[PDB]
């Protein structure tokens, strides 16, 4: 050996197909997309010379570099970006191209790709979907036998066990100081004991887990979109779903139980005790990002100003020492997912920060299926982040409401969906931010803390890995929600010895 050997996520099933989606990260090992995020969140092109989207934002010209060749030689031409576009969105996967209608080959360097209507966020359907060969692809054997444009190319693959990649020869980004690489498959536990021992360069750990100091290993924090918060049913109770499900929370409908709970909360706190301070405070649901609204944080942990908040609304304290308002008292139940200590240890913190100003929180936890069906009448505890804004829209467009996991506390706010369809429709991202940033807060009304407060949004969690003190795990984007996450940065490994 003498090579780096990593455990950064769990078994890599199904395959590497990249017709079936960028849900999966390890992806990112084998393919490369068109674009590429840097990390003032502009795009690099790795296989483009040139792209230009058209004045309605309706068209784009993608220009490919002339010498580009796949994993196994084979050269990479419009002809395959083409294939690509069509047949990914001409199945399923159901991979979400949003308003793609097609690709045209202009010349052997050339694609130009066609919407349905504007879109925004299209380029980040650009910086996801892989590139795959025309000529060699082949629906049942391609997942199992990959060729792509990626960092890396498959030399073995042990189910359950490992995975041998070494470094990609005509990869058209850079090079790094590893020239193979081998993923470990373990379980947590497993792999921290590995890790101690000095069997692994690099291992991903909880940030929840005091960590102490590991043998001839360092401590690496790489931020994260991934976060934690709260949902509010912003709607009276009385009305029910399709699934017969109760929908409404007659105590959370109110603004001002929504804002004092955001007022009360203190999120430092939070992280420094269940997160060991590797997490940030996050006031919004897209905390770090460009589109974030400047102005939307706040002080928090002022018991004081909840009091005030919770008074001027008509929420008084009862002989049980309870807030209550025309005969209702403060009382509400939070459900969580079980399976895990920390999302319970944070409820129960959550608790106990909201005692003091007198709303009585009971705690439920179920499997996803159980949450589900009071999902909607109770407030709940999720972990969401993306790179792409359009989360904004299924957090707070009045068409989400209900659909699936997103929106469930039916928030609608015109204005908002203003904002949100204006911020979609935009001819390109840089024109679409400013419009993002109004759903929190357009100096009326907004979605935010200062507006409706739809949300109780927590924190944004950064992830946390030991290496080896010879090994630079380099710079990047803020790392997904998912597995694989650091691979965002392999391009820029090196090694300091
Ligand atoms: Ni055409």
């Amino acid at each position: 050996t003498h090579t780096l050997q990593l455990a950064i996520g769990d078994e890599p099933t199904e395959g590497f197909d990249p017709m079936l989606g960028w849900s999966h990260g390890s992806y990112l090992l084998l393919h490369s997309p068109l674009l590429k995020q840097n990390e003032d969140f502009s795009w690099d092109s790795l296989l483009l010379s040139q792209y230009q989207p058209s004045d309605d934002g309706k068209t784009w010209l993608l220009t490919l570099k002339p010498d580009l060749k796949f994993s196994d030689g084979s050269p990479l031409t419009a002809k395959d970006v083409a294939f690509t576009y069509n047949n990914a969105a001409a199945s399923g996967g159901k991979v979400d191209m949003g308003n793609f209608l097609s690709a045209e080959v202009i010349d052997p360097l050339n694609v130009r790709i066609h919407l349905k209507a504007p879109q925004s966020t299209f380029v980040n359907v650009l910086g996801s979907l892989g590139i795959v060969s025309a000529d060699k692809y082949n629906a049942k054997t391609y997942a199992q036998k990959p060729i792509g444009a990626g960092p890396y190319r498959l030399v073995s693959f042990q189910p359950g066990q490992q995975m041998i990649v070494e470094a990609n020869p005509y990869y058209a980004g850079n090079k790094n100081d590893f020239d193979k690489l081998i993923f470990v498959f373990l379980d947590e536990d497993s792999a921290f004991a590995a890790a101690q021992s000095g069997q692994l360069g690099v291992v991903r750990i909880p940030p929840s887990m005091a960590v102490g100091s590991v043998n001839n290993m360092k401590l690496w924090v790489r931020p994260s979109v991934e976060n934690r918060g709260i949902v509010f049913p912003t709607t009276p109770a009385g009305k029910k779903d399709a699934h017969g499900y109760p929908i409404g929370n007659d105590v959370t409908a109110d603004v001002a139980i929504r804002r004092a709970i955001n007022y009360a909360i203190n999120r430092q706190l939070l992280a420094d005790q269940i997160m060991e301070g590797h997490a940030i405070p996050a006031y919004t649901g897209v905390q770090g990002l460009p589109w974030n609204n400047p102005d939307s944080a706040i002080k928090d942990g002022d018991i004081d100003k909840a009091k005030q908040i919770l008074e001027q609304a008509g929420w008084q304290l009862n002989s049980q020492g309870t807030r209550e308002k025309n005969g209702l008292p403060a009382k509400i139940t939070l459900w969580y997912t079980s399976g895990d200590t920390t999302r319970r240890d944070l409820a129960q913190a959550l608790r106990s920060m909201l005692k003091p100003i007198g709303i009585d929180v009971d705690l439920k936890s179920g499997s996803w299926e159980t949450v589900e069906r009071n999902m909607h009448a109770n407030p709940t505890l999720f972990g969401w982040g993306s790179l792409d804004p359009m989360e904004l829209y299924h957090h707070y467009s009045s068409n989400a409401a209900g659909v699936e996991y997103y929106n469930p506390g039916y928030y609608k706010n015109p204005m908002v969906d203003k904002h949100l369809q204006q911020a979609l429709d935009a001819p390109t991202w840089q024109q679409a931010v400013p419009f993002w940033q109004q759903v929190d807060w357009d100096g009326t009304t907004g979605a935010g803390i200062r507006g409706d407060a739809a949300w109780a949004w927590l924190l944004n969690i950064q992830h946390t890995y030991l290496a080896n003190n010879c090994v630079d795990l380099g710079k990047g984007t803020p790392e997904i929600h998912g597995s694989w996450s650091l691979l965002n940065s392999i391009d820029s490994w090196k090694w300091t010895c």
